[PDB]
DNA sequence: GCTGATGCGCCGACGGATCC
DNA sequence: GGATCCGTCGAACGCATCAGC
């Protein structure tokens, strides 16, 4: 079945209006991605702030069309120091209060995959998590990683609410994947990718905000292979998330996905918060 | 400089067996 | 015997390196 995601809720429950609108796109190859007009789209979400994973892309090799972002202004930028993989960037119009790198050790274990930025209200984390890899070669790596990353996210010296958002690389439940039964020793579909998911809304507490608003709702996906024509047939995963405090829900406006949005693998997602 | 081959990381279609 | 379960296998993308010219 195809999908169409309901309007957007741009008041919360109790009739707050929305203040911070926050996009998240895991844009599978940063240059391809621009000259596939992913900027174009970019402008008309008109984000306040936009997250992105796998840009592939050191920053020195960053397009010019970024520089042409007057709205996103203040950018942050993360590769790995050995592999054209991995990378992740954090643009937003407000400049943030801090930012920092990686999960604990990242000056010397350069990862290029995780961004923490404060701001006066909150704090964001953006999220590129290792893939468990095909025939899950890499499982243990990503069990050993999710557990480092749940004390790492725990371990935030701050008392301010935290907003964790990107490609989390796990389809929690059945019905977030078309194919659950015929994926389970799949990457992003093991029990133990599962269970890790699990530990982390408990551990640290975060509640799932697509799931909190839409909690029944199937067929809703954020990755389609660009193989077998998925896409055209939405057999998808959602592996894109936005992972709230408590604290922050009755803030929450909605959480999107814009299934539309071409020039990746991935489809962007939008978070809308009243602060 | 430029192209395209190969290498690497990132599952749904298919065929066959089992179940009542 | 239609539905379901299970395992195998090929291949769209982007990017790096490399060979050749």
């Amino acid at each position: 079945a195809l999908y169409e995601d309901p309007p957007d809720q741009k008041t919360s429950p109790s009739g707050k209006p929305a203040t911070l609108k926050i996009c998240s796109w895991n844009v599978d190859g940063l240059r391809a991605w621009i000259k596939k007009k992913g900027l174009d789209w970019v402008k008309e979400e008109a984000p306040d702030i936009l997250c992105l994973q796998e840009t592939k892309c050191s920053e020195n090799k960053l397009p010019a069309e970024l520089q042409e972002l007057p709205g996103l202004s203040h950018q942050y930028w993360s590769a790995p120091s050995d592999k054209g993989y991995s990378g992740v960037g954090l643009l937003s119009r407000q400049c943030p209060l801090k930012v920092s790198y990686g999960i604990g050790d990242e000056e010397h274990d350069q990862e290029g995959r995780v961004i923490v930025a404060e701001f006066d209200s909150f704090v964001l984390v953006t999220a590129y998590v290792p893939n468990a890899g095909r025939g899950l070669v890499r499982l243990e790596y990503r069990q050993r990683w999710d557990e480092a990353f749940r004390k790492f996210l725990k371990g935030l010296a701050s008392r301010k609410p935290l907003v964790l958002c990107g490609d989390l690389n796990v389809a929690h439940e059945e019905i977030d994947l078309r194919n659950p039964k015929g994926n389970k020793k799949n990457a992003g579909f093991t029990p133990q990718e599962r269970q890790g998911f699990g530990e982390l809304l408990q551990a640290v507490p975060l509640a799932d905000s697509f799931r909190h608003l839409y909690p029944n709702t199937p067929y809703a996906y954020t990755f389609w292979t660009y193989m077998m024509n998925a896409r055209s047939k939405n057999v998808g995963w959602r592996l894109d998330y936005f992972l709230l405090s408590h604290s922050l829900l009755p803030a929450l406006c909605d959480s999107k996905i814009r299934s539309k949005a071409l020039g990746s693998d991935h489809c962007p997602i939008t978070l809308y918060l009243a602060l």
